[PDB]
């Protein structure tokens, strides 16, 4: 097997995206600048790492990589790496704003293409089954279609950053409803289970996406966006001894997108001065379990229980 | 058994309903804060009855609260508990606001906490089966958010208002799917059709809600939300001899609901010159049908048939 | 069997909907006006053949006007009826106002009749399986009220247009969902692949719509439904070699009600100097494609591939 699975991205995924949420900071706070920056250079410094060693996985393990891409679910954690690289470019755009923006088109073009080759695909029937109905197929569908709005947002192209938020939010709408509804009926396989944080993820990424595209505007939508992620920040907190039931795992990271995007929302909430106690515990909140989650994968690289 | 069923509940839900409806007629009608004020007082002597006969319940009847808590179907009708506990707090807001935060803010820790508890619960698997998607699950998940907004918002708090209402939006649209594709699979048995009238609930309470934390301000979002109630008010009017096919029963209090909130809805867009007309018969047909629930309710009491 | 099946009524459709989508360019271009008023004589006259010719079919041929209407996956193809009814209508405006209006109040009511006693039928149960979840269900329950919810604001009334689209909005977004999934699940039949175009569908004429309504004002919701109509016209782009796996037939003018829709909202758009290349770029793709299916539909009446 290839010793980085291609659900590791999510560490410098999580990492990036809390990055900019204190990169949103600068300004209230002097040294919020200093740590956007740390964390947004050990985010590049991972997704380098991590590209490098994709990379080396195409070349001499292509036949993993051909079965995760034909595979139902495990397809879905390919769109990690286009992500990670519009988050890259994203932190980049503070210092290369042309880097950036090259990363941020190149991440915007293979998401898409990634979406419109393969879940499209699936509508052709057969190979995906109700069992396949999986928390990770966010990734493609939404979590791709919310960044690269933000990541757009970001260089000033609003409308296109409209339209792909649209479409993201649209496809999470779509797709939520049946996958609640597997849940519920079939359980969860307790290796897959690490990847139930991913259903926080939509629920913040989406406003963080509508507030970047929107100036940080506070209207109607983002409260309303708040309250389906804190319905379900509770829901997946009580459930939280259920997912870690066999142990803690990386693939906890999962929950590092929803955490970051919460954080983000909050900082952009917080400037809003609208529910400041909440923006402020919510951020807090974030920064806590990101960095548990950080000092877990530290305790497993130490310990050797991270590669495989 | 227990001589009351949890889902009686309804009767002084909708009543407090209507009674708020009829509240926001105050200056229109010199009457109408005398309507407003008889059912309310009518709705609080129900639900402190309820309460008590609940309590009695708890204290020697816990083997039929813990069956109806761990069931995955007849666990929604206990949130019927906080939400007319909210209702009745918004009633007494007229005459002593203090007891009305009071109960309002037990009603909404009480529903937050029975959702994180048990509705995320289900996501475990194996309890919830593809039967058991009734239109009852909107109590939990659906109708307790939108009457917690409401009520924050009679009592000021108009942000967090606004995060439970949108909490309880998503939630509705996230698991309306699935319902409706089970109705069309896989029928409702008699003895639960009764309670398809909630399905023509979360459509006018949203809207209700909506207008209540927004000052009562006729948006778009509003007009498209009274567009789909008035669909599922046609779809279920046309199902109707369908739903009561074996007989009228004090089930059909679970359109009680509806009809309140649709009522609301018509004094509010009343109140702001849209579709005047369409407003005056929206609120006469709920109220007309609230008072034949209640001449059958009356009905059945005088039978013997009302306890079980 | 009758020569002309339900499904056929989708040229007059498309035809029309695509005179509107030009009427709009109507300052811009001299020839803009004399284009629509073609294509709109065009689409009266088909609609009027096919109207006698389904008269014809009730008059001797009512046992299978029976059958279709009892079918649970072959009854939204009569819905075509009222939508191409009011389209009609709304092309007639630009001559004949009351005509137009007459016809429109028609198509409205037979549309909003044909739902209620059908669409809601389904939730009885028994009939409707899980694999007749076919895209066709979106003319009943979604493109019926988006087209009278553009009729009505056509004729000024503007918030009865809102109410008719939002509830097309909501049915559509409550359908889609299990759609998606049976399609992922279960292959749809080479004879029902031509339907898949009715996918594209639903995301366009909702903007379309909703701009008509507006007066075309440009809004968030706007950008967001173009957003997933575009992330879906991709998605049907990849699968369209599936689609026509067993060759070109004219069941592939389900997509010209979305390429359409998409033209008319292009012109929308164009109009407000929002993504004004994207917006010719899709209406000159929207208008390409009809044209290769008029071409098609002459191909198939030059060689008697037409009638069944």
């Amino acid at each position: 097997p290839f010793p980085l699975p291609t659900g590791y991205f999510g560490i410098p995924l999580g990492l990036a995206a809390l990055s900019l949420a204190w990169f949103h900071l600068e300004n209230l706070f002097p040294a919020a600048r200093m740590v956007s920056d740390v964390l947004g250079i050990v985010a590049s410094a991972v997704w380098i790492l991590f590209i490098l060693m994709y990379a080396y996985k195409l070349r001499y393990y292509f036949e993993e990589v051909r079965a995760e891409y034909h595979s139902p679910v495990r397809f879905s954690f390919i769109a990690l790496i286009p992500i990670t690289t519009m988050l890259v470019g994203d932190i980049l755009y503070r210092w290369n704003p042309l880097i950036a923006e090259v990363l941020i088109w190149i991440g915007t073009i293979g998401q898409l293409l990634f979406s419109t080759l393969r879940v499209s695909e699936l509508w052709q029937g057969g190979v995906f089954e109700q069992k396949s109905t999986h928390p990770s197929f966010y990734l493609p569908a939404v979590a791709a279609n919310f960044t690269s709005a933000s990541s757009l947002a970001l260089l000033g192209y609003h409308d296109l950053g409209y339209l792909f938020f649209g479409a993201g939010m649209i496809a999470w709408i779509i797709f939520e409803p049946v996958l609640l509804q597997h849940l519920r009926i079939s359980s969860l396989e307790p290796q897959f289970r690490a990847t139930m944080g991913i259903v926080l993820a939509p629920a913040f990424v989406c406003v963080s996406a509508y507030l970047s595209i929107n100036h940080g505007e506070v209207d109607t939508l983002a409260k309303i966006l708040w309250g389906y992620g804190f319905l379900q920040l509770f829901f997946l907190l009580r459930l939280f001894p259920w997912i870690v039931e066999k142990g803690l795992n990386i693939g906890l990271w999962a929950f590092s997108f929803g955490l970051a995007s919460m954080a983000n929302s909050a900082t952009a909430f917080y400037h809003g001065n609208v529910l400041q106690g909440v923006s402020i515990f919510a951020f807090v909140f974030s920064n806590v379990m990101i960095g548990l989650l950080v000092l877990m994968t530290i305790y497993k690289l130490t310990k050797g229980q991270f590669f495989l």
